[PDB]
Order: structure tokens, then sequence, then C-alpha cells
């Protein structure tokens, strides 16, 4: 079973994540994604916008049980983070969450 909090600061410091849902649906809209996670109370448009992108290219969607206010805070932030995308998990078993 996969440590969520473990693993994505994992891949944080080891690989690259990038923020936010405009980077995750650019990311998700160009390919280069491996996996999106979402918080749970992403803005039902831009969660739905992640989903289509996503399914274009058959990235992985994580849909993360908490707020992005808990997302935020596992990322290390002072503020909300709704989405993120993992470009590379660098030594992360992140990836096994799709």
């Amino acid at each position: 079973m996969v440590d969520f909090a473990f693993e994505l600061r994992k891949a944080q410091d080891t690989g690259k994540i990038v923020m936010g849902a405009r980077k995750s649906i650019q990311y998700a809209k160009m390919g280069g994604a491996k996996l999106i996670i979402v918080a749970r109370n992403a803005r039902p448009d831009i969660a739905e916008d992640i989903e289509y992108y996503a399914r274009l290219s058959g990235i992985p969607v994580y849909a993360f049980e908490g707020t992005s206010v808990e997302l935020g805070t596992l990322l290390g932030r002072p503020h909300t983070v709704s989405a993120l995308a993992v470009v590379d998990p660098g030594e992360s078993r992140i990836l096994a969450l799709g």
C-alpha cells in the first residue's frame, strides 16, 4: 500500500511536480504529466477539464480524499493547491496510485 504523503513529498524532492490547476491542465493537454492529483473540492469545471484532457492522453487521475488546504500543506505550501501534476516521480512510488 502506497503512503500518499510520503511518496508525494518524495516525488516533490527527487523528481518534478508542477502545482495548480493551470499547469496541471497544460501538462495534461500536452502529454507531459504521468499522473494528475486533484483535491476533493477542486472547482468542478477544473476537475472536469483535467479529467477530459487526462482521458485524451491516457494519463491517470488520482482523487485525493482531502481538501485543497490539506493538499497544499502536504506540498509544504501556506496556500491551497486544488490540483498538481507529477511530471517525473523521481525515486518515489507515487505513480503506483495509478
